[PDB]
RNA sequence: GGAUUGAAACGCCAUGCUCAGGCUGGCGAGUGGGCGCCACUCUCCAA
């Protein structure tokens, strides 16, 4: 509920529990080797984006989405961007989505400007029809086609 | 003729859109109007 919706209890990205993922006759994490503090940090932080009152984490299909800049108002509002269609880096965005115990990425962007009208904005002006009144709506959203 | 975090790795087994229902009841192409007014087969040729 409070962390990647639909995964195990307890899940991880690293993990090495069956022979045919080893090689080279390591086994268990040493098969990867990471500092122990290092390995520490990036768990605490991704926990703490995972937390539902810092309003940077939203559900879109199945992938649970994280993202974060200095500022996060204005990509939060990609809640509206599914729900009802219309000096620090500057929006990671990363999504992933759950296997039965572990955890993979669905896809991994850095762009600016948070835009997909690659496929809404196609979406849209396929859509384009001259309207019969002239106080209708442009923009009508998926439950009114829908209905 | 050692070693491409490599060498091997099926999305698979299978399931009825079914059972049934009147385009009906009914309505005037109907009322009525002149093909009329008038005009030379007529001039001459043995059997």
């Amino acid at each position: 509920r409070d962390g990647v919706r639909g995964a195990q209890a307890v899940a991880s990205i690293v993990s090495f529990n069956n022979t045919a993922f080893e090689s080279y006759g390591k086994e268990q994490s040493i098969n990867a080797p990471v500092s122990q503090e290092a390995a520490f940090s990036y768990v605490t932080a991704l926990n703490y984006l995972l937390n539902p009152s810092n309003r940077q984490k939203v559900t879109i299909a199945d992938a649970t989405v994280v993202f974060w800049a200095e500022r996060s108002s204005p990509a939060e509002d990609i809640f509206a961007g599914m729900f009802d269609p219309p000096e620090s880096v500057r929006f990671h965005v990363l999504g992933l989505s759950p296997n039965a115990a572990r955890l993979s990425v669905r896809f991994w962007e850095v762009d600016t400007v948070g835009h997909m009208l690659d496929k809404v904005g196609r979406h849209y002006r396929e859509l384009e029809i001259i309207p019969q009144f002239n106080n209708e709506q442009e923009f009508p959203s998926l439950s009114t086609l829908l209905r």
